[PDB]
């Protein structure tokens, strides 16, 4: 136990991950202006293969595309890396209002929701439970999520979170391409940050999106329509799971343009 809510919310995490308290926490705000731009970054590349595609999970907290992650079929280079990252997931954060729910914010502005492509360095460990406590272990695309108009490449998500309605409920969910997620150019903010959550690991570089993507209200909805109980038991909605901004505590955020 560990959730969104007042008892077990962001502001209690560190009574039991203290690490909630460390110097390299995720999200914060971007101030633009204090960015830096750095010339070695180079542009990222994504490839995925639809095939890896596999299953679509509710977590109670929140829901995840699984990818399959035992080659490098699907994988992210460039930007800051000087190896390649497997694609294993992809999952969203929104907000109680359709108006504040990203994680990340820019300049103090905060949007309505965001989406979160996570990869593991198999350059280097042998699997995502030994990377994911490393400092160079993961590796997360940030998208900012607009509200506005209709988002139609968002469908064969939503359609899919029918058959995973209340928590514990997996179904397949294959020949899916996340990069037809991603926004039109990809130039990027990035800092060493961590999970958003417990464990709260401080293992993730992160690409924030400089471009968002739009999303309407009504899909928006569907999200928060999830429940968070098991099948069966009275209804508690998915309401909301994103973190506060944490303190940036020396750490500088760069530019790729
Ligand atoms: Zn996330």
């Amino acid at each position: 136990d560990w959730g969104y809510d007042d008892k077990n919310g962001p502001e209690q995490w560190s009574k039991l991950y203290p690490i909630a308290n460390g110097n390299n926490q995720s999200p914060v705000d971007i101030k633009t202006s204090e960015t830096k731009h750095d010339t070695s970054l180079k542009p990222i590349s994504v490839s995925y293969n639809p095939a890896t595609a596999k299953e679509i999970i509710n977590v109670g907290h929140s829901f995840h595309v699984n990818f399959e992650d035992n080659d490098n079929r699907s994988v992210l280079k460039g930007g800051p890396f000087s190896d390649s990252y497997r694609l294993f997931q992809f999952h969203f954060h929104w907000g109680s209002t359709n108006e504040h729910g990203s994680e990340h914010t820019v300049d103090g502005v905060k949007y309505s929701a965001e989406l979160h492509v996570a990869h593991w360095n198999s350059a280097k460990y042998s699997s995502l439970a030994e990377a994911a406590s490393k400092a160079d272990g993961l590796a997360v695309i940030g998208v900012l999520m607009k509200v506005g108009e209709a988002n139609p490449k968002l469908q064969k998500v939503l359609d899919a979170l029918q058959a995973i309605k209340t928590k514990g409920k997996r179904a397949p969910f294959t020949n899916f391409d996340p990069s037809t997620l991603l926004p039109s150019s990809l130039d990027f903010w990035t800092y060493p940050g961590s999970l958003t959550h417990p464990p709260l690991y401080e293992s993730v570089t992160w690409i924030i999106c400089k471009e968002s993507i739009s999303v309407s209200s009504e899909q928006l909805a569907q999200f928060r329509s999830l429940l968070s109980n098991v099948e069966g038991d009275n209804a508690v909605p998915m309401q909301h799971n994103n973190r506060p901004t944490q303190p940036l505590k020396g750490r500088t955020v760069r530019a790729s343009f």
